[PDB]
């Protein structure tokens, strides 16, 4: 469907967004930092689709205290106006806290999918031990994408803690990879999603049979994953950060979600 007339600052070809930072990944993927993008441009586009983001956390033993937290503040930033599902897994269904959600928006308590598939169109899963602080938009959507380790952003490759044994399905040798992405904020379509939950999960086997165990568990397959299938879109550290252990750096705009002190 076409956009509607709308009347913002144009583009300018000979200006660079940010100076500072790479916007764009040698695959041509956007990375994306504060100032890449309109977001009343973005909103139109995905709301003219009637997009449905779906949101996954995992909330076991103690991890359930964090839910109140968590969904009142994504409730202010998440996906504001657009359609949004919470799926809230736990082990304790009368021990998650009753939000007030706003319109569009409702949740769903599993006690622990083709469901995925008819229910929404991306998926976002993220570590419930988290809040949000800023903006979290459908800038993010896309087919795949990972986010930026903040403890790595700025480091080589040969820093990154992959997993560095052959043994290991998740093994990554010193002179490949591009980034290391956090297994705290990753998403995408359901069908990548999923795609990319089951590498992984067959991988983890694989390596549980061999008797191995990835030095990062699933976020070191994450990467593996994402070095061979090359997400289409890479979050900044502005979307997973910790302002207590690494402050607030001037290549940050704005800290969007953070880990709880
Ligand atoms: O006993 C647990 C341990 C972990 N988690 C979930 O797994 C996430 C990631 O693990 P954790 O946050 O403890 O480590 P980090 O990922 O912060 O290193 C947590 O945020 C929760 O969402 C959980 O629900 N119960
Ligand atoms: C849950 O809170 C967050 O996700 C916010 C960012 C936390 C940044 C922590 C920086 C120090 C290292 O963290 C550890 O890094 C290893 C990989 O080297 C793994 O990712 C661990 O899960 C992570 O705790
Ligand atoms: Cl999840
Ligand atoms: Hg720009
Ligand atoms: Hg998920
Ligand atoms: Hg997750
Ligand atoms: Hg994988
Ligand atoms: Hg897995
Ligand atoms: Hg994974
Ligand atoms: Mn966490």
């Amino acid at each position: 469907v076409s956009l509607p007339r709308m009347v913002y600052p144009q583009p300018k070809v000979l200006t660079p967004c940010r100076k500072d930072v790479l916007v764009v990944t040698p695959w041509l993927a956007p990375i994306v930092w504060e100032g890449t993008f309109n977001i009343d441009i973005l909103n139109e586009q995905f709301r003219l689709q009637n997009t449905t983001i779906g949101l996954t956390v995992f909330a076991i033993k103690k991890y359930v205290a964090f839910l109140k937290l968590f969904l009142e503040t994504a409730e202010k930033h998440f996906m504001v106006g657009h359609r949004v599902h919470y799926y809230v897994f736990t082990d304790q269904p009368a021990a998650v806290p009753r939000v007030t959600l706003g319109t569009g928006r409702q949740l769903s308590v599993l006690e622990v999918e083709r469901r995925f598939l008819s229910e929404v169109d991306y998926l976002v899963c993220v570590d419930v031990d988290m809040e949000f602080r800023d903006h979290v938009g459908v800038e993010i959507l896309t087919p795949l994408f990972g986010t930026l380790h903040p403890s790595f952003y700025g480091s080589s490759r040969e820093a990154f803690t992959y997993e560095r044994r052959p043994q290991s399905q998740a093994y990554i040798p010193k002179d490949e990879g591009d980034f290391y992405y956090m297994g705290a904020f990753f998403g995408g379509s359901v069908q990548e999603v999923q795609r990319l939950t089951r590498a992984c999960h067959q991988a983890m086997m694989v390596d549980q049979a061999n008797g191995i165990e990835a030095v990062w568990h699933d976020e070191s397959h994450l990467n593996k994953y994402l070095l061979r299938h090359k997400p289409t879109k890479v979050l900044s550290p502005e979307y997973l950060w910790d302002q207590q252990l690494l402050g607030w750096p001037a290549v940050l705009r704005k800290l969007r979600f953070t880990a709880v002190p």
